[PDB]
């Protein structure tokens, strides 16, 4: 029979999902994650793709890339890409205003336009799915941001094309993310939806009106770079101060010690998205000392009060843009990891004077579970088509 798959293909992560039996599966990894970095690795042997690519980035930080969505659709030109390439350790070349990653790959020097970055991404959420369905699947529903223009939108069908999938549609990350929670089935009138997506590295909050299951972007806010990175490193420069603190010794030019804290902040955050302690345990950090210390949400909270602040004022600007009342909000969705945060979750639901919030799906993979559901209505509709 014809299957279908849904992928969210993000910045720094991508999921799949398929509808299957009535309900949504989301597919692990073989390594058994439910999202895979959206990282590409070129070694001296080996093309690394996901987890894989991600664990070997301080090892191989040139070759090893990562934000071609950044980079994706867009001219060399642009501004955004113009200050973007100042903080990447990959080289970014241009080519007929085209921009294009050049890497070291076998010991040669090769270059890779975005798409093509992506498509290697999504051969590896095409592979993934067909890991678990024991079948291949080329139909696929794309997702993307909903301020992506055009050309951004024809460049990620490009690299789905490369990947081997069949776009059945490319369809905006917010309107995946209220299909997820099936908030376009509601019946006749106007919905007002308020999504509120925290990633990694980008932040988006998207309002939208469905009328009569129809979905139109009203507003559209956010910070490009901010997210759940931001909050790690706020975790960093504390304990680098308490380091000093502790033991008289500065590990900031340590590039390795600095690197394998920053990973043990990013797993003690998570921690603290449901418990109120978060212990570090980092043998041998510097100078063959050992960091075991700890952290609570209190002290995180504050390490970062004024960015989870910050979130708000997106949302105020969406709010003026749509022309809407807080009160004239229907739902309030969330996406990303980032809202697993419970300081954050209580930000936005005391701007909503109290007002739940959608939070039963998992923030990583509502988008991923609203791209299957629709990804299998169109085969289905393309399917009753023929026959
Ligand atoms: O690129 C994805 C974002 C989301 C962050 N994840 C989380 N942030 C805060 N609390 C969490 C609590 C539980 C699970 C989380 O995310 C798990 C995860 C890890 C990696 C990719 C997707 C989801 C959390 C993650 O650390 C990163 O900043
Ligand atoms: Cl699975």
């Amino acid at each position: 029979k014809a299957a279908a798959i849904g992928i969210d293909l993000g910045t720094t992560y991508s999921c799949v999902g398929v509808f299957q039996h009535g309900k949504v599966e989301i597919i692990a990894n073989d390594q058994g994650n439910r999202t895979t970095p959206s990282y590409v690795a070129f070694t001296d042997t080996e093309r690394l793709i996901g987890d894989a690519a991600k664990n070997q980035v301080a090892l191989n930080p040139q070759n090893t890339v990562f934000d071609a969505k950044r980079l994706i659709g867009r001219k060399f030109g642009d501004p955004v890409v113009q200050s973007d390439m100042k903080h990447w350790p990959f080289q970014v070349i241009n080519d007929g205003d085209k921009p294009k990653v050049q890497v070291s790959y076998k010991g040669e020097t090769k270059a890779f336009y975005p798409e093509e970055i992506s498509s290697m991404v999504l051969t590896k959420m095409k592979e993934i799915a067909e890991a678990y369905l024991g079948y291949p699947v080329t139909n696929a529903v794309i997702t993307v941001p909903a301020y992506f223009n055009d050309s951004q939108r024809q460049a990620t069908k490009d690299a789905g094309v490369i990947a081997g999938l069949n776009v059945l549609r490319i369809i905006n990350e917010p309107t995946a993310a209220a299909i997820a929670y099936g908030l376009d089935r509601t019946g006749k009138g106007e919905r007002n939806v308020l999504i509120f997506d925290l990633g990694g590295g980008t932040f988006d909050v998207s309002i939208l009106t469905i009328d009569d299951g129809i979905f139109e972007v009203k507003a559209t806010a956010g910070d490009t770079h901010l997210g759940g990175e931001d909050f790690d490193n706020r975790l960093v420069n504390h304990f680098v101060e308490e380091f000093k603190r502790k033991h008289k010794k500065d590990i900031s030019q340590n590039k390795r010690a600095v690197r394998r804290l920053r990973t043990a902040c990013e797993r003690a955050k998570r921690t603290l998205s449901s418990s109120t302690q978060a212990s570090l345990e980092i043998d041998s950090l510097f100078e063959g000392i050992d960091f075991y210390t700890s952290i609570t949400r209190a002290r995180f909270e504050e390490l970062c009060s004024d960015l989870f602040r910050s979130t708000l004022e997106p949302v105020e600007k969406a709010l003026r843009d749509a022309k809407l009342d807080k009160a004239q909000i229907h739902d309030l969705v969330l996406v990303g990891g980032s809202t697993r945060i419970p300081k954050v979750q209580k930000l936005l639901q005391d701007f909503f004077n109290g007002r739940d919030l959608n939070k039963s799906i998992n923030p990583d993979e509502a988008v991923a579970y609203g791209a299957a559901v629709q990804a299998a209505i169109l085969i289905k509709s393309t399917r009753a088509a023929a026959s």
